[PDB]
């Protein structure tokens, strides 16, 4: 039988993500939600979408957990959104009550498909990963949130737009928690193994624009809300998230950070932080450990606590 | 030079069809919105996105018509969803008229309803070649009839051809003479048990009325993934010189009966445009449905005319 | 795990099936040969090709059956070909000799990997496949052979030429043995459904241009060989087979005319020949029966008799 | 107009290269060969080919020079494989001339060894741009190091960049210091235990025997799936200016200490050709590599004048 790819929550984020899995032939989709009829609206559209692009894909709306039953992959953008920023929307309403779905999806999961290999993309990324694997019972190694490769993905996007190369060829990484505590790694960037300081030096980039591309980077998010008045993004998030699902099904063994359970790993134990990681036919197969210069520790270290807050304030109650 | 696709509308369809030249490398994007801000917001998403496909696509957002120079492909959704008719006209003559200023040789292909009537304006105001405009409906309309009978028999949609033509709407017609599966006509699988006389006429009303189906289970807005990937695919054609055979809102002057009229019938489209008009050997009935289908889009047409 | 694909036999046709699996991240891929080294050769070339295509496929060359292990698909080149025709070729070298190549290839595919798609190419095509099937003792549904695909993408394509249309909208099949004996079927041509008669009419082709395209059709595989001086057609063999692998392996339900078993369809038993058929992740799970006027199913009768004589004289010994 | 591709040579690779052509609908192929029949022979077999792709591609095969008017992209592999070096010039004089004759707006990428050599001459005789003639070599050699690196450490070779620079050959310069995954330097993977310091040795130099290597192996010809693979991505990067960063063998007036020489380094390829050449911050070890590695180049280049 095909592959089974199921997402919870069928808004902007999941559309896109459906319409992806849909264009690549990836497998069956499922589009759950809680609004009635919706996604079996979008089902729709998407069935008849498969007819322009010659494909079979089947796709399927439901309000039911019971049809995500035996999916090999689950994809979460359910819950609140950022885009109220009310300076208590994250404490009083984004933490508390995105844990709460995140505990409901966790147990749907754990009944119905307990082999799927989970990407959870609610807010606070790093945070409700974990409440999503403790109420799952699942592996440390089939969940995890993706983050790191939609930051990376405009790390890499604003190195590329200033040096004028594709970015396939700009390496670009992010680590730490999602957020504003990310951390944009600029040590690491290359072009195709170049260190972008010998561009420094040859006057294709300047070190303050790289500082800015940081800042920038960090705030991307919030950038594109302003702009838009209405909504977030959701064409790279929902790719970013697809490329870790790719990943997984072809057993593509990609390099991405993505927020993964540590176990001693930079001095982190029993929690879910970005990391430079393999994607396999397994899930999560192997941690790399960089060897980050003491500066780049400390910033680690300020942005691990942080989640490290809020994993224990939600646990409160 | 890079193929340079202008979307004017850059709503949930627009952004859409941006996402797949973004996906397709078919050419560098221009979103086009008088909202200010929106499409530069959705711009920088997508652009985000190249990275995670590792390609080379530009994508840039704008409220000025004039970042439209040298489009070798226009795609539009500019409009709304009482008054709607002469607004809408009021729009698509503007757009034509900056097409026309600034980017005179680019294929056109029309979004905004009621489609077969709009398109007409928009070449009116643009003073473009007939062949180098039109509009977007028999591949949508298509690829649900095609949807449905393949859901129905199990076969891939790829190996079900089946058209739509007239106007864009209730009263567009479905063609179930022509259906087959990869050139069987399908009424050999009536006979063989795949598909009842009942369920395709069912399907044949079903895809009449897609448009308003979705419409009511979404609750707020309208189908646009397969709406989004039909113009591509029309842009696809142009840009790649594909000659794929589809139904699209083309100028007649004289098949079928009609003349000086936009309206939706198979064409080959290739790297010149609507290269050629195929005339179907339409049944009286079908012949009288067509005429019905498009009496709605002579009237309006006549009616806008003289409104200038 | 990842799909498993062997192609058995790595000469021209093999090589380039397995540059598709790999372009196309199939699966993982086996290429086997009696010739040594020389499998793992082109596995090698191909192997470093996956770093263009940034795919993470493994492909493996073997001169040992033991590497077909657990399969999903098998495609079968091996033997000889039609290239020398000296007319006693066929008869006293091509069928008894690939008929044994068949029977040994059978046996290590039911030792091996039994679960698996087998699609055969050897010619003669309808006749090495039954071989193949009963020597290895696999469901009838799970073994066909590969030919009409091809001879439809030629029919197709030389009708696509003349009306100067993409033949992706051009609707052609040819059924019945693979050989001079196939079965173009002009009646069933369409464009996109339009039947192509309709372009007769209004003066896109005529009806002499598309009885040549007919023969042209029956003889296009001499028709290159000639041309070439050395060796035979590759490029489309090798797609046409990878297509009804792919139907198999993501469930497609694609309808292509595909050599398979027939029980009473066409007033054929226990035979394998010619036929509209769908194929999908359970193999041939579909028989298409054309309502074929009685001149059509005269050419399939006398279609259907040369690969029964061809049957029953490999049956003598 | 569709893009036109020119392949000089109906070889494997050219045969291989026409077929990826095909496959991703990058224009309109014409496969040359002075070989009779022989091109037209696999150009239909290539046709049919597009029916099961359903791709709209025109594949034409000839024995004239005629043909390859007006090609956007030419790709030559004509010549043979110890009169070798003099009849290998005589056809690069002759293919370059057609090329100036016939379409001298074209991306040149030559294929034939000793490339470095060659694809001087062949600028030499077709008189166009420095920049808009190449040779493919850094992009096949960098795809072995690339994946003998990648299958060790059993990551996708998609996340491995490593180059190698210098002439095309034995004496050809893989460079083990830029290797990285994801930007991570290859070092960094020894001390956690991922690879050891000797397998990189043992690979870099794996890495510049890989073309014998696969010869061996074959026993009659040599590679061309990865060969052919390479050209088109080259070509690709020119027709889409995708602005890839790739190792190519490129027309150099100072940049390493080259003038009036073809040698390859990295560059950004893209809408006009070689755009940007790279020069790398090699150490004194690695700049002296590269010195030894074209010396053979140089003085074939002079002696090669040297007979007109
Ligand atoms: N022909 C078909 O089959 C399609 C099927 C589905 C719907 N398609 C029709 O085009 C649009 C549907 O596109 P969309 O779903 O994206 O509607 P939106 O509301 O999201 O976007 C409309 C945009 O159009 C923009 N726009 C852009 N320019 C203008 C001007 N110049 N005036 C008014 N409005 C303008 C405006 O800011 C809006 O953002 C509407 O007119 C439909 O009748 C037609
Ligand atoms: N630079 C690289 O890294 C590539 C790596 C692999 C091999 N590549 C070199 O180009 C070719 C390899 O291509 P191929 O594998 O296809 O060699 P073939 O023998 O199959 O094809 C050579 C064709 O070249 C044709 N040809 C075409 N034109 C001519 C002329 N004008 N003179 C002589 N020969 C000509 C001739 O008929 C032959 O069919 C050879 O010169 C190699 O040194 C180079």
């Amino acid at each position: 039988k095909r592959p089974k790819i199921s997402l919870i929550g069928s808004g902007m984020i999941g559309g896109t993500m459906a319409y992806l899995c849909a264009l690549k032939e990836l497998g069956d989709v499922v589009l759950f939600d809680v609004v009635k009829n919706m996604p079996q609206g979008k089902a729709l559209d998407l069935s008849h979408s498969t007819s322009v692009a010659d494909t079979n894909v089947k796709v399927t709306g439901t309000n039911s957990y019971e049809d995500i039953k035996g999916s090999d992959v689950v994809i979460i953008t359910a819950g609140l959104t950022k885009v109220p920023g009310d300076k208590e929307w994250s404490r009083d309403d984004l933490l508390p009550i995105n844990a709460k779905i995140m505990k409901e999806v966790g147990e749907n999961i754990k009944k119905y498909c307990p082999n799927a290999f989970v990407i959870c993309i609610t807010n606070p990324l790093d945070v409700m990963v974990k409440v999503l694997q403790e109420a799952s019972g699942l592996p440390h190694n089939k969940v995890c949130g993706m983050a790191g490769v939609l930051d990376s993905s405009r790390f890499r996007y604003f190195i590329a737009e200033k040096l004028n190369v594709s970015p396939r060829d700009v390496q670009a990484m992010v680590i730490g928690a999602h957020g504003d505590n990310m951390v944009p790694l600029p040590r690491y960037v290359t072009v195709n193994g170049i260190p972008l300081q010998e561009f420094i030096k040859k006057g294709w980039i300047t070190q303050e624009e790289i500082d800015e591309i940081v800042e920038r980077t960090r705030n991307a998010g919030g950038e594109i809300v302003n702009l838009l008045g209405t909504g977030s993004a959701y064409f790279a998030p929902a790719a970013s998230a697809i490329a870790m699902a790719e990943a997984y099904l072809k057993d593509q063994k990609r390099v991405l950070p993505c927020s993964c359970y540590l176990e001693g790993q930079y001095g982190v134990k029993d929690l879910y932080v970005g990391v430079p990681v393999v994607i396999g036919g397994n899930g999560v197969e192997k941690v790399i450990e960089l060897e980050l210069t003491p500066e780049e520790k400390e910033m680690f270290d300020k942005s691990i606590e942080e989640v490290r807050e809020l994993v224990k304030a939600l646990e409160a109650l």
